[PDB]
């Protein structure tokens, strides 16, 4: 076949960045497998990883668990998690993906606190999360303004 899988597992790996492989192999996979044992993969590498503060701030980790955090049916658990190891915690995308997952469930002033403690942060690169943060708003703005409407015409209705 291609059990190129074969070529990846043979970690006698004995360099000095272990999450180059992963990365690399994650990759591997979810360009050969577009949906593939990569929820496993993941799993294996964060674990391998598991408890080392180096790699925190590493956008290839924190990559690892936006994946499973995409995978995952209690992504909101997982990131309270990571924020408390300080996994990520210095990357914009971590604060956006954590706080989209809270607007999806409509729970706008949550993801609205996560966007703000990122900033407040400084999460890299700024200028994505400060722009992530506007068209957040003015989604809820805009939704507001719809449901509002609504509401009135329904109201208005009842006032005959
Ligand atoms: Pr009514
Ligand atoms: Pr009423």
């Amino acid at each position: 076949q291609q059990k190129r899988a074969f070529e990846y597992e043979i970690r006698f790996y004995t360099g000095n960045d272990p999450l180059d492989v992963w990365d690399r192999y994650i990759s591997w996979t979810e360009q050969n497998y577009p949906q593939s044992n990569m929820s496993t993969l993941l799993e294996r590498a964060v674990e391998a990883l598991q408890g080392e503060k180096r790699y925190y701030s590493d956008p290839r980790f924190l990559n690892l668990w936006l994946k499973l955090g995409r995978l995952c049916n209690e992504p909101l658990d997982m990131y309270s998690y990571l924020h408390n190891q300080g996994i990520g915690v210095s990357l914009a995308q971590f604060y956006i993906s954590w706080a989209e997952e809270y607007e999806a469930r409509e729970n706008f002033r949550k993801a609205d606190a996560i966007f703000q403690e990122g900033i407040q942060q400084k999460a890299e690169p700024l200028e994505r999360l400060q722009s992530q943060h506007r068209q957040f708003q003015a989604r809820v703005s805009r939704q507001t303004l719809l449901a509002l409407e609504k509401e009135e015409e329904e109201e208005v209705f009842e006032s005959s």
